[PDB]
């Protein structure tokens, strides 16, 4: 239905890392997607960046599905086991630190986070990350 990437930058944070760390890390199917890039800032030259990336029903998917075939089954299961609910959208935050320095995605807490919301249009939804779950066991 569609799928978003979602990340606030940082001053002290490698933009350019982060960034190509993301790309990559999606490739090829990131390189099809609307890529925006924002800055807002306080009175006090306080900048923080505005990283997204959206997917179009064609990509969202294939960008689930890709997810799934990285994340490990430890995280995996620990999403089934949950509050990452909010209408029909699953919002998984992943950890920045842990994506640019493993290349490994690991589930954290918050908003200073990679954060990827997927959008369903079927609700239901445990059932098939079970399935997979179960599967991959």
């Amino acid at each position: 239905n569609q799928a978003i990437i979602s990340v606030f930058i940082h001053e002290t944070e490698d933009y350019n890392k982060i960034v190509n760390t993301i790309e990559s890390f999606f490739s090829p199917l990131i390189s099809n997607s609307k890529k925006n890039v924002t800055t807002a800032q306080g009175h006090y030259g306080n900048k923080i960046i505005i990283l997204e990336y959206r997917f179009d029903r064609k990509s969202g998917e294939q960008f689930f599905k890709i997810i799934l075939e990285k994340i490990e089954t430890s995280e995996l299961m620990l999403i089934l086991t949950t509050s990452h609910i909010d209408g029909s959208k699953l919002y998984l935050r992943f950890d920045k630190q842990y994506l640019i320095a493993e290349h490994r995605l690991v589930l954290k807490e918050g908003d200073d986070v990679i954060k990827c919301i997927i959008s369903f249009n079927t609700s239901n939804i445990k059932e098939e990350i079970k399935k997979l779950v179960n599967s991959r066991i």
